């Protein structure tokens, strides 16, 4: 086989699962959160998958 | 078999899940936030999938 | 087989899910989020995806 | 077989997950976050994958 | 086979899990946090993959 | 001060929430079920406050 | 101060959260359940409060 | 001061959460469940408080 | 001061947190389950608190 | 102070946690589950306060 990419490519046979990602955010899995109190300014609580680039 | 992507590509066979994304965001997942109090100035308190690129 | 994709593409068989995004939002899971008291100005309680580029 | 890719590819067989990502965030395992109080100006409480580039 | 890359790619063949990032944040695997309070300005509690690159 | 009670009773002061049961169900909480698809004969699917005594 | 119960009592001052039960059941606190599928016969799938006497 | 209970009684001051229960269920807590496939016959699959006594 | 029970009591003072059972379950805690695949017949997954009497 | 109790009791001042139970089941602490796949016939996956007494 060939293959040429310039990329973002993900290229597979027989895949169970498969995300691709420019950005961003993509969400796709099992996930729970329980919490009882949030205070302070500004922290975060709970972060999964997190990017911050403020300028 | 051949293939030529500019990107971006997703490409696959017998796949059970897929995703493409550029953006933005996109959520396929199953999620359970459960909450009680959220203060403060300002603060992310449950973040799963999150970009924050603010000039 | 053969295949040219200038991008975004998605291309599969057999698949059970399928999204493809630019831009933009697409919710496509099972999501809960049950939550009490939400104050603060100003605090991103509860984000699953989520892309913020304010200029 | 032949392949040249610019990146950021992800070329496989037979695979079970895959993930590419430039940005940006990407959540697609298991995760459970439990909470009773979440205080101070400002701490990162529970980070999983986690970036700050704030300029 | 032949393979000529710029970066960052992963390239394989019967391979269960792969992931390719370029940023940012991607988080594939069981991850169970359960807390109780977190205090102070600023503690990071619980980091599991964590970059601060803060200027 | 003085009381004297039978049961079942509630006494307080300065009291932000108050339930009393005899029965019988009282629901008072934030609550959010989201849900894709229940199937078996018979599987208890989400049961927060639950009680069976089938004689 | 004097008091004298038979029972259930529930008898407080300053008390910001109060539940008597006898029965029964009782919800007064935040709950979230995301689900995506259940199957069998028969699974108490998500149970929080939970009371089975059967005969 | 001066009690006397047959029970059962919660006797108490200056107290922020109370809960009395004779039988049966009572949820005042703060519960997160996300859950994406239960099978089995059966399978008690996410139990925080449960009795079962069958006879 | 003076105080007879024939229980189950529970007294006190300046007391933030009661429970008092008698069954039966009490759900007052913060609790995240996170969970993707429950199979097998039949099999206690994720059991916080339990008690199984079966006769 | 005279005290006579039966039992079971639980008395106290200036106490920030009290459970009495005769059951049964009391969950009040912070609690997390994370978890990916529960197989077999049929195992306790992750059981925290338990008791089985199968007759
Ligand atoms: C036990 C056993 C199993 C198999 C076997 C099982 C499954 C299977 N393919 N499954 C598929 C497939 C596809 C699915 C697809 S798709 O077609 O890709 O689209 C989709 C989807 S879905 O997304 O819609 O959910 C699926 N669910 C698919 C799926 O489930 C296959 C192929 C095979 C095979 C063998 C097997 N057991 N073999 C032996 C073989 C020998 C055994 C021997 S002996 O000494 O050799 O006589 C003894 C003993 S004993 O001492 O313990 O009694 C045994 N137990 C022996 C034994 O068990
Ligand atoms: C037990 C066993 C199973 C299989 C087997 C099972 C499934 C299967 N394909 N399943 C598919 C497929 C497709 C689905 C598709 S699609 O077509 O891709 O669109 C879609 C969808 S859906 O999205 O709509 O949900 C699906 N659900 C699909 C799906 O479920 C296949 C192919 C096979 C095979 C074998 C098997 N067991 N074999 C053996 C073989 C031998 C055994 C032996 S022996 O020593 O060899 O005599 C002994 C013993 S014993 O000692 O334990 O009694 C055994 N148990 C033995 C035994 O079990
Ligand atoms: C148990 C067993 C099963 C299969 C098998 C099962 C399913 C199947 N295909 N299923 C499909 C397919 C398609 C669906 C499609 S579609 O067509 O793709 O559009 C759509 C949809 S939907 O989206 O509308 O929901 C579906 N639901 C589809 C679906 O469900 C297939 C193909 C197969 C096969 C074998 C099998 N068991 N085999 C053996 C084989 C041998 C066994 C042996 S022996 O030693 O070899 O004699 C012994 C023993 S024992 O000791 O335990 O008694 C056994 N149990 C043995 C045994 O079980
Ligand atoms: C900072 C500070 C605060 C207090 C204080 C605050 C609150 C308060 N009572 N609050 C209540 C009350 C009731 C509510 C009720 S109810 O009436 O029960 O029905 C209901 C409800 S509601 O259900 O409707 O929401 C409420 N929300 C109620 C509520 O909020 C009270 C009583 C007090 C007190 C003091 C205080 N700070 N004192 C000092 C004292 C000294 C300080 C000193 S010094 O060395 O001694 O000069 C220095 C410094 S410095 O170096 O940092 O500048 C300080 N910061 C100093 C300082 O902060
Ligand atoms: C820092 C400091 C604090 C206190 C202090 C703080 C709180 C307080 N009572 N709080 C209550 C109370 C009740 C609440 C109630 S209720 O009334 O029971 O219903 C309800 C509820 S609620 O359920 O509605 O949420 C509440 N939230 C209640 C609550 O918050 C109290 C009583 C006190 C006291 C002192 C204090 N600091 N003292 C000193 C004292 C000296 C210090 C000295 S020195 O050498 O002695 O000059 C030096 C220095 S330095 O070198 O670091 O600058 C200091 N920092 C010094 C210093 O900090
Ligand atoms: C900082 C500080 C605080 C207090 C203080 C704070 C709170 C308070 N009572 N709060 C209550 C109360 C009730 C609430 C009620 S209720 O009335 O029970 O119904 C209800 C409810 S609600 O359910 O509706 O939400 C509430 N929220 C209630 C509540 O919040 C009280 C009583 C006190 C006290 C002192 C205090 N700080 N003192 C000092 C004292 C000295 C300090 C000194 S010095 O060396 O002694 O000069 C130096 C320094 S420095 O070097 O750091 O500048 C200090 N910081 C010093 C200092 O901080």
């Amino acid at each position: 086989k060939k293959g040429v990419v310039h990329g973002v490519a993900t290229v597979a046979e027989k895949t169970k699962e498969q995300v691709t990602n420019v950005g961003g955010a993509v969400v796709t899995g099992v996930t729970a959160v329980a919490q009882k109190t949030v205070e302070g300014a500004g922290s975060i609580a709970a972060a999964t998958g997190f990017v911050k680039k403020d300028q």
